[PDB]
């Protein structure tokens, strides 16, 4: 019985993949120490970043390192991956939470420090933790209907700026237990980067296929995590709760089209918010945590690079074999959730 | 290679109801123009902005853009169930995080299988927009896709005004900022959707993209803008088989008199196909190309068949120039 494509992605792979780690370690020790009068005023007696969140340190660049700069090292570390050129890109998409400007766009700066033709199309999409799976789509669009040969994903993440002003805020002697809390979630964020360079599948036969996914989205959420430059606010309880509900969502439909069954899929490649927000994605799903790995508790939540970093990994540590069907999986503010397939 | 199934359902625009006139900013401006001895009206007379509009205090981009999209899709007649793809894509922006879009989104009351998300990319984006949601309704993803966009200055005036005016700054400094008060706020959205659910629609091509991404660091943007327009056009004639005198309309990115001049003048374009709001609106970012069709449309200047040309010259720099047959 014949059947459609579901409308997934034919003939687009991933040529090549990079990440960068940041330079400076920043300890939850360290953050402890300089929080604990305002922990001792509040009655805080838990380690909410080491023990409850489960973050350990993440990484930081020097103060004048912009998003542009890091997505720029991923993406000259993802062309040599790709053994081709900057001369061969028709496309380059930036991705990342973090921007230089309101206007240009990271990714013309990008393009402009790689240095792309003439004929290279480029531009920001923004979508919070959503945005690098969001250009992988946009550029397979263009992939498989042939319109360019290779395309350049990029996503540069600084949250320093986050974190000299949180950790400002939230040492104030006049800092609220409300405020404190609301804050709190932009401590367990990380810097980092990551490029990806996709392709038609006719120049690189033996490269991993990318077959596209489903998402939903619950807008009605969209005050749930608000932020900017220097200020991230968070509800985290009901980023939580309302996540998981969307993901069961997004999961049904993703069984629909994509025909995914838990214990067939081989990696579990999910965006990561936190230790518990983790385990009870895992547990909503029954999925075997064996399969699901974490780069939060020594980097912190990379926002939207974090999922392309932890495939760069997987791929480095030689995790992947040829054949794995590996999930990409996101819950993203908004609220979005999108669910993809890469098969190794 | 050209979209054959992608139709424009509708199309609407927003103007910001406050005036102000550039007489106005320039009794302001009036004492540090003496200090520096201008003596020159940059903003009336050389960039032929004579007024913009801003909106009441505390409109967000999101509340503009939410405007212009509830009027589209009365536009369209079509629920707002009905759309699968929501883009926003001006300049202005809520915040880093969530996405403008999903905030438009929540206030219409998007279904759940509605997708949202950012485009950035100067004064192109809104083409850039339309082109995403062409791919996604070409392969059949969505029925309809919303394309939204709305510009705030309110912000950019107040600062500006005040830096400008500052014991500090030099000649150059402040020819700099003057280009700022050459901003304005407005709004548009556009429905787009799949030809067959809306015959007699107009239809969208596609189009071309180059750039020169060698100059992302006012007269330079000028010569080069133009000369990568050339490039882009030279593309245009390939693939969208152009030719100046078979386009019934230009629409293009409004940025000064100066810029809009002598881009008629290298093309050899019919200035009577150029409509221009930059004069009383300012230059409204990527919602001016959107704006500007809208208000074509709404004074009846299109009939079925013309050949509309859309372009800009964004910052990058980049170019982007699409057909649509009315
Ligand atoms: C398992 C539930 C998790 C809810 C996720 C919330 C969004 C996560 C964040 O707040 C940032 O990582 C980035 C983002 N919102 O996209
Ligand atoms: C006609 C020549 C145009 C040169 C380009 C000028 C830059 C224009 C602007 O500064 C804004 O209008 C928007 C933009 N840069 O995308």
């Amino acid at each position: 019985v014949p059947r459609g494509s579901h409308m997934l992605f034919q003939n687009v792979s991933i040529a090549g993949l990079a990440h960068i780690d940041a330079p400076h370690t920043l300890t939850s020790k360290e953050i402890n120490e300089r929080l604990q009068p305002t922990y001792d005023r509040l009655g805080i007696k838990t380690d909410v970043l080491g023990d409850v969140a489960g973050i350990h340190a993440r990484r930081l660049w020097d103060q004048d390192v912009q998003a542009s700069d890091a997505a720029t090292q991923a993406a000259r570390k993802a062309l040599i991956d790709a053994n081709i050129g900057i001369e061969k890109i028709g496309l380059l998409i930036n991705t990342s939470v973090s921007r230089d400007y309101l206007e240009p766009s990271t990714a013309s700066i990008v393009s402009g420090n790689l240095g792309v033709s003439d004929h290279c199309m480029t531009f920001d999409v923004a979508n919070a933790c959503l945005a690098f799976i969001n250009g992988m789509d946009i550029a397979a669009r263009m992939l498989e209907r042939g319109e360019i040969d290779y395309a350049l994903v990029v996503d540069g993440e600084t949250a320093n700026l986050v974190y000299e002003k949180t950790l400002e805020r939230m040492t104030s002697p006049d800092v609220t237990e409300e405020e404190f809390r609301n804050e709190l979630a932009a401590l367990t964020l990380g810097c980092g980067a990551a490029a990806m360079v996709m392709a038609r599948s006719e120049l690189v036969p033996d490269a991993p296929r990318y077959k596209g996914g489903v998402t939903r989205s619950a807008t009605e959420w969209n005050k749930l995590c608000r932020g900017n430059l220097d200020r991230m606010v968070t509800d985290t309880r009901l980023l939580l709760i309302e996540g998981i509900k969307l993901a069961q969502k997004t999961f049904v439909a993703a069984k629909q089209v994509l025909g995914w069954a838990v214990e067939e899929l081989d990696q579990f490649v999910i965006h990561q918010v936190s230790r518990p927000h983790t385990a009870a994605f895992v547990k909503s799903f029954g999925i075997d945590p064996a399969k699901v790995m974490t780069i939060f508790g020594e980097h912190g939540n990379i926002g939207p690079a974090s999922v392309p970093i932890v495939l760069s990994k997987l791929k480095e540590l030689g995790r992947l074999k040829k054949g794995d069907r590996i999930a990409l999986l996101g819950i993203g503010s908004g609220l979005n959730c999108s669910m993809a397939e890469v098969v190794w």
